[PDB]
């Protein structure tokens, strides 16, 4: 039957919302370009330049795509040979790295991080043979911490002329000083993923970026879809990336950080809450006493969180996205 | 260097506009959903149901994606094993079939059509070994003619339990009675590509569809991106696919067909115009005397067409998209 014609790997491979790391409030935007009958630019000029000014890079070092998710796929499609090359990631982390490789047909090499979520440098150096792309989320999802920049430098020296190192900075707006965007001059093999889905409050736009050196970007352009971005998305993205939009964005980051600190202080006092881990993002990882029990309870109360109990070493943990003061108080009361 | 890390195939692999088959006039649309902070549905309910009513299929037989282009890729990603499986197409036709396979790493089997653009059935039957997906554009781009339904039935009998047959109906709105959408009940391996880019006048939305049986659609869902469509695109798409939107669309089809007939009558009278081929779409293929000479001339006059002189058997031909009466008269006068 039809199913027998599909590739073997393809055969084998939810919706108070505080589970997807979205900004809790909707920032309104309206269209300004009524040119829907014509195909859009392959890489919207206004979007690429506005983002390059914001990120502090050159326009030729930016690539716009359908979220950071498409960015993850592009890197594998351009550098990894199916059945020959490997990808490497360090659990517990964002699940789309292995899903894309599994869907495409590339092998996964996993080197779990140390107990403090930091990189197991010696383990990575031992499993690099055959690896073409290394993904590192910093700050990490779901744990919330930054990877020591000194260890990142070591990772970069290890992969020079061997593999591409991709730093997922989907949550960098929360700790802007920790960005590796300035390292592009020093490292040809460094690529960074960015997005408008979190701090920018535009998850519905499906708009992301890849920051890398001209050489890498030019290669990715060869594997990307002819018109990866719609005109309405490029329209709103340029409005959100204007100087006033970047000011409003920072106001949002501020509000979330303040609220995050309140939520962390309150959670520590709660008995069932065994441990609250520090974060430099818009979510909090916390180990609970009988996590799935409390998860179901809140779930039945209309408080949607994200269970991480199945993740390597995240037994008993739930990931809570930071929302409004009313939503935080709602989770506090329920606990 | 960086380039040496890329896959071998990746290393090796323009903007009066009448060159992209777009509707000449912009139909205005405005947003109605200010929920941009939240991730969109993976498959927008309103879009899938409105399109299913229009196309006359069941909602479970529809898949919405970023244009018919993503639809072409999905089929190869789900059914073709890189380095093992093959794709088959019949030149001269739409160029994205071979580009997607070349980018992914799948081999192309080409069986050029007969002199009248119809399918070389015996040639296809001889090159089917190893083929997993067969693409057939009907009506064809750039020639404009329909593939004999009797030959399509033969193609379908030849591929039963061997390969998926995909009918590209990107231009079907111009000859709706010629659609193979009703054949889904009879053929499990039949898939159809649709789009909002032409008659629907929404090329800027990057919104397309794949019509197939539940089994095929469920497999494609496994290889597609988590949120392939943005909220603003799903918003406008549902507005355009409402009963009133389908009525307005048909008005557009009517206007284009009438204009097409005018443009064909006028072109025949012109001396340099050697031959004008009949079309069931929104473009016209025509063989000219010194085609690149006339192409450059019009190009220098701000009249942009599409050169097909390099396509197999399309030597001396230019593809002219049907626009407004003023644009047609502008091309007539220039000739
Ligand atoms: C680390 C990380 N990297 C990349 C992305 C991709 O973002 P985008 O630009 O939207 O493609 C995400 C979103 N992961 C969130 C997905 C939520 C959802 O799917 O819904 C998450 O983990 O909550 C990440 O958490
Ligand atoms: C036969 C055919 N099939 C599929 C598509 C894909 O459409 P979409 O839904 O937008 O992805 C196109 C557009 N081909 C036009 C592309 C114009 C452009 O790239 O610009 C064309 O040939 O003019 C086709 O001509």
């Amino acid at each position: 039957t039809i199913t027998d014609l599909a590739r073997e790997n393809v055969r084998n491979l939810a919706r108070v919302w505080l589970n997807a790391n979205e900004y809790p409030t909707a920032v309104e935007f309206q269209l300004t370009q009524q040119t829907l009958n014509r195909y859009p630019e392959c890489q919207p000029k206004a979007v690429i330049e506005n983002y390059a000014q914001y990120a502090g890079v050159k326009p030729e070092q930016v690539l716009v795509s359908r979220g950071a998710d498409e960015g993850i796929e592009l890197l594998i499609r351009a550098f990894c040979e199916p059945g020959k090359d490997a990808i490497l990631y360090c659990p517990p982390t964002y699940g789309m790295y292995s899903v894309s490789a599994e869907t495409i047909g590339v092998e996964c090499r996993t080197v779990p991080t140390l107990d403090n979520w930091q990189l197991d440098l010696q383990g990575i150096s031992d499993k690099l043979d055959g690896v073409k792309v290394v993904y590192v989320c910093s700050p990490n999802n779901p744990t919330g911490q930054l990877i020591n920049p000194q260890d990142f430098r070591t990772l970069l020296e290890l992969t020079r002329g061997k593999a591409i190192v991709v730093a997922d900075e989907a949550y960098i707006e929360f700790c802007p000083q920790a960005s590796l965007a300035g390292w592009l001059a020093e490292y040809p093999h460094l690529a960074i993923l960015r997005t408008l889905s979190k701090a920018f409050a535009l998850a519905g736009l499906r708009c992301g970026f890849t920051l890398a050196n001209e050489e890498v970007i030019n290669l990715l352009m060869k594997v990307i879809a002819p018109y990866p971005l719609s005109t309405p998305v490029a329209d709103i993205a340029a409005q959100a990336l204007s100087p006033q939009g970047i000011v409003a964005m920072r106001e949002r980051v501020a509000q979330i950080i303040a609220e995050r600190e309140y939520l962390i202080a309150a959670l520590k006092e709660i008995p069932c809450v065994e441990q609250v881990f520090d974060s430099e993002t818009n979510y909090i990882l916390a180990r609970f006493k009988a996590s799935s029990a409390v998860f179901k309870s809140l779930w039945d109360q209309g408080i949607i969180l994200r269970d991480q109990n199945k993740q390597p070493s995240l037994s008993g943990c739930l990931r809570i996205t930071v929302g409004t003061r009313e939503e935080s108080q709602r989770v506090i009361d329920a606990l």
